[PDB]
């Protein structure tokens, strides 16, 4: 046929563009299943998949007039859709994915089967991930001087630790927590703390596919649950991320319903 | 004459793509009819149909800028309209048409003719639609529970087939339904179960057969598990509403 | 000299292509003026007049980008806007255009003359615009039923029927007309024929523009065709038509004079246009006895 | 040098194409000078132009990418815009410009140096423009049985006269006048006379603006206004303030009313912008004629005609009238143009 | 190297384009900082400079084609943005820069180097400028007329002069003036002849920039005020009636600052430099939300006395205690000033009075003695 | 291969452009990382690195039809996206940046480290940031005469120098500020010297706040419902670095300096009506600026803090 035809053809075949039902074009550069319907992301894919292909299929892409045709006809291979997010209990992490079944982190194409548009923004670092260093122990007393380990507060406790680690579900939650309280109890401090354990599935129009912010407990496509200074400096995010994997593992094995 | 029109007329001569009303160009790929307006699926067709036009034809059309002419020519090629949706007794799935009064499925070419814009939205697996399979009877057990077969209930059975068998035609329905009752009757359940039933059909409403004096005027088809309760629909069908559907 | 301006100058030749003062190029194929402002037609008549001109200039519009070549050309030589919808004495089909006065209906060039944009919507069957047939005779007792020709009611049947006539003139009426009376007396009844009557001209401000029906600032020209019609619960409604459960509804009340036997199988025989084409020749009929010298409704 | 160049070089120097201080470039064909901030108008008259130049730069312009490099060029050398519309006393018509100071229509070249962007929207019959015609003594009996001339009807007859064959300049009105009257007397014969006579120069707009309709109004010569205080005192100055943000005022305003008008604030200053006329003769239908004579509001009463607004509409008494107009506008606006108020 | 890049480079060494804080290019044709932001004006210029540059470097700019190039590689050469109108005392009009200090004329570069964007609109034509003229003496006369030179209205006279001659430098005035005034006194006769001796640096706003939360939505009354030398805004109805919203004070402070914010219709430049000297023509008593002695500092007034009135009204307006003159009303006046009769000698006495007034420094004064409340304050 | 594709790989192997989180692509040209998302910023870099590369690439260059596709190769070769302003404690002008830890100036591949976009809007005069010069000790006579050094309002006066200087770091702030006085107090000539100070990091909006937000992104000082007040204290609102200045919650989120002397209280003084018109023209720009950064080094060196 065409070098510009097979180019695209074995691109294709790799599986690393998606067609999904909101009309996108997601792509996969830099392990990550990115996506922007405001300007064309394939051609970064194109010239990133420049070490994939024989050579004479590798100084073609070298030309942005010759990264716009293959980009026409791969946008116009993509005829069928592809379902995004089947599986909830995963995390997407910048440089891979997460399963909460056992808590190991996946890297590559590894991560490239769980289709997993929308991502926590930032990368899984190896050696943070960790049962102790010095921010568990501080992480864990913060957490106990907002919410008490008492008799009268085990259930308060209880139904805390399932909130929050509900926030970590790629289906939709059909049941709403209230977060009453009086002046000056921490919600900031957990809000900022949650925030920092996930990042950008965190936040009607932008919240899609977030998983945390009667209208607001149908399936259409959300995900969220509806509920100082050594903070912002990201600290205690992995030791709040062990700790919600851990309530996860918990309390939402079989059947997650709040 | 040119090799890029007689390409178009080609095309054009397997009635893959129409237009209709809204002024918009509806296609023919993969046995559904898909329609957009913000990427046109008209070079999706070409670049699809290429295996059914010779070889001469077929090497033309591996070319994003030589698939812009041809779309050209078949846009300009489709002077009036043509009207969708006309057959209210089928049901279209993402793999073709089903008949309601006849019950054998369609796929393919064959459900090409019935023009059905509005898919129930998920494919149909032929090795599920059976009269004996473990959840039909579940099934049949969940529906005399929310419903019995009692005095109290043989009239009021008749209604509830009836209405829900009416869920399945592309005519405008003649009345409204209420489901009037106390909580946890079976109200929920059955919009569930027939939301799984008809897919994509379903709203909680252009062209959809289910919505849950003005909502009796012609567009619209609304009456205001896949395989075990479409079963159940089907056969309630065809001992209702065979000869004339009317609520 | 140069091809592609010898093919714009023929095609303009032809009359087919008209500029109009809103700034859209009104096209001339499948016999009707249609329009659109946001993709230009133009090109779709440049590929269909193909049929027309001498060997070697057909070839040259088998090309899509000789025939923007040839619609920037045209597009640069329409200068003079042409006024639209002029004669009101006119009622556009999808196959032509009929003209009430005298009775015919005109089709494919004989209707190009009559600049007529909007149309019915449906197709003129040929052979169901005829004085008799199994239909007719069922609508007029409909009317007959609806508005009986008694003395007292010969003033309200002559204005329901001139009413129902001046919804196929394209001038712009001055006076509103009231359908009241009680329920179930055939006020719907008779919006569900002039539906099927005359069709697409018929709306239940910027939308109800150009029409014929629609359902001190609604009686000016300024374009407004529209007959307005308001229901109310003036044409005033006697006839109530009663069920088999109304039939014991149909002897005490006043507000009524006769009590026909309702039909529910009617209503359904209307949407599949049964009396469609019955109810044309009878408008057309009625329109070419009380608006032949002048059309105007007394309020 | 380029031949294109030579081509939008001659093209300049004939000035046919005009730059304004809008961003319009208006392009001058068919006799008139017309303008549209949608399409390249000027690739109309590169095209138009053609049976100007010689026979070596004739037939390139028969390529339409041959006319965007024309009109490149030309976009490219008008550096300086010019003032339009210095001339009031001028009416321009589809296909020339009638100047009313003498009535003589000039058509071709004479009719250009008189810029005139906005026209009556048709052209204008040389042999129908005559005192001699049956319209025209048809007109003249409408006229006079609207608004007769006699002695209890002199000021307001003059006044009458004097609005009426004001909407002819491209001046600016300096007051408001109504047409006060009762309901059915021959204010919206006389919008429909107007409007058929001056054509596109005249507007019809709602009570908002009395109490985007101020934008349209650009240039328009008559403002009807059918069935606030300081409205008045914005919509009288050569400069309005109007956003679709400035807009030239050309403009009379006629206000159609049926009772006495009620303003917001009264005051020496809103008593010398106004002006009223009054209708007097009832036109009533031969089955309610009796009705009418009985009443005091009105003085004369004569037969309501129905075919009256058929022709007019078909715009049979267009020129009768321009004819009325030009007369009574050389007959009060020939030294000066001024608009009189009357606080009584 | 390239030719169309030599052509761009001696194009910018003329210093002819030039890039403007607000990212808009202006260009230097026919002596005038003209700039368009929906066009590329620079494309003219590249036209316009073609007969200097070297007949090899002139037939190449005779192709818009060609002439996109040039403009690309111009528009890829201005790295650095300028300021502009820097200079504050210089009135442009279409054909040079006027300077104010002592009222010479300048064409060319010589005025290239005062880059004012803005200019008057008109030519300046030099035998005009003069102190002689038939129309100068009568443009005394009504000048005069409307503000006689008597003891009682001096120092209202001297306050007028200097509140008109503030309307030719490029300074930004801190002091709000007022044109109270009874009806058909004049302050529509000053405003029509500063807008036909100052032409486009002058804009009408309606009162809604007075009576309005000004920074809501896209509000086009502010992004017009940018870079004028006067901003009349007229039509001030009385608020002694219901409906009428009183003069918001914040206003008064937010529109003396060097910057006005304010947003067209769809765009984010919420920044206009603000050289106006903002006038109000009103009628009766302005009255604000709340009075303070910050609202004090900000606000001028002149009175406007002698009337003017046909011999039909001349005996009603004669015993009238509002006025104290009344002179015969002129209808011609209006056609005579529309047609910019009265142009050049307004020109010349506006520059006369700025020399002798504003030559050392510029700075405008307020009268707070002239409003009751005010006076009840004080 | 390609010769603009090895352009564009030596321009990015340079890091001159960025891609920043906001989709945007930020270009280090005459020492100052410019973005504008209106046009590609891209070529005035391609054309400003032009004498850097070998001369048989340069000459490629004088084309704006490839400068353009070496526009378009650059655009595909940034697929990561590049925090910005990381550094607080760094002052960046048109033409470097000063750091404010030592107080020393950088300028070109020196300032190109710290990605801090927003500028102060002119360039940094090297001999004017002296301690001693004819247009600095009125500045300190201005300043006393705004706020005296007395030992009563000697508190007044630390809360004052505390919360000015604090107008020069990209660390957000979580306390909102009043300069709540009296007429003719020198509060707006706090503002304009402030803003002759900083520039372009001050921005002045309406009271909507208490698109008018979206244009205060990575500005360090900004002037002017209680939900409002608990918005505008948080990292983000689009960043916050703006110190702004116009229950118990609210309590720790106030803070309010009280002016005193008027001018023409405890202290009347004369008014200077050329003062305007020689803080207009910046001519205090610099002193001011010495004051502030010796304010900053010795208030906010170890930890930024506004206690209320
Ligand atoms: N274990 C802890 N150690 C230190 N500080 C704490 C702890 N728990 C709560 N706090 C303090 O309590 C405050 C919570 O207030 P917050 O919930 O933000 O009030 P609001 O939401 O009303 O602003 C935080 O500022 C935090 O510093
Ligand atoms: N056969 C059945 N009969 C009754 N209830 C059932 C049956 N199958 C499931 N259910 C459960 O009982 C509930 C019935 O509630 P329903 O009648 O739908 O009213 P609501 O949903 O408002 O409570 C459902 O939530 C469903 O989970
Ligand atoms: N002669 C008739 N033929 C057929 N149907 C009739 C006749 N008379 C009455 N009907 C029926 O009676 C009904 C009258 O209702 P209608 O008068 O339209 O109610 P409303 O006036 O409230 O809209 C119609 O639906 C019509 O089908
Ligand atoms: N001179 C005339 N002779 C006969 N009929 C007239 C004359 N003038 C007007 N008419 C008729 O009388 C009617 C007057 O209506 P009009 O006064 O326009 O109503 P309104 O003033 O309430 O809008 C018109 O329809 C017109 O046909
Ligand atoms: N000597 C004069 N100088 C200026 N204007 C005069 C003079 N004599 C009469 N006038 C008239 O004054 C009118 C302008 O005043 P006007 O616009 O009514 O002021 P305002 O609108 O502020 O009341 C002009 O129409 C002009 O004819
Ligand atoms: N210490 C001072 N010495 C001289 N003039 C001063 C002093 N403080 C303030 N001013 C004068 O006060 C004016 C600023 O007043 P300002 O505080 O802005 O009042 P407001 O804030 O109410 O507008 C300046 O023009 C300045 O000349």
């Amino acid at each position: 046929g065409n070098k510009l035809f097979n180019i695209a053809q074995r691109i294709l075949d790799t599986n690393s563009v998606l067609l999904t039902e909101r009309g996108d074009h997601i792509v996969w550069i830099n392990n990550s299943w990115k996506f922007n319907s405001e300007e064309p992301l394939i051609t970064k894919l194109i010239l990133s998949i420049r070490h994939q292909l024989p050579k004479e299929y590798s100084s073609e892409l070298l030309c942005p007039r010759k990264r716009k045709t293959v980009e026409a006809n791969i946008r116009d291979m993509l005829v069928d859709s592809v379902e995004t997010d089947t599986y909830p209990d995963k995390l997407p992490f910048k440089n891979g994915v997460l399963d909460l079944v056992d808590g190991m982190f996946y890297s590559g194409d590894d991560a490239k089967k769980y289709t997993c548009t929308v991502s926590t923004g930032f990368k899984f670092d190896d050696t943070k991930f960790v049962e102790d260093s010095p921010e568990m122990e501080e992480l864990m007393n913060i957490i106990n001087d907002i919410q008490p380990l008492t008799d009268e507060n085990k259930k308060n406790r209880e139904l805390y630790e399932k909130t929050l680690s509900s926030c970590l579900c790629g289906a939709t939650k059909g049941c709403l927590t209230f977060f009453f309280g009086e002046t000056a109890t921490g919600k900031s401090t957990t809000k900022r703390l949650l925030k920092s354990a996930i990042g950008d599935l965190f936040v009607i129009a932008n919240m899609h596919l977030k998983r945390s912010v009667k209208k607001l407990t149908e399936p259409c496509r959300n995900h969220a649950t509806i509920i100082d200074g050594k903070i912002q400096n990201n600290r205690y995010r992995f030791a709040f991320l062990y700790l919600l994997v851990k309530w996860y593992k918990k309390y939402h094995i079989p059947i997650m319903k709040l």
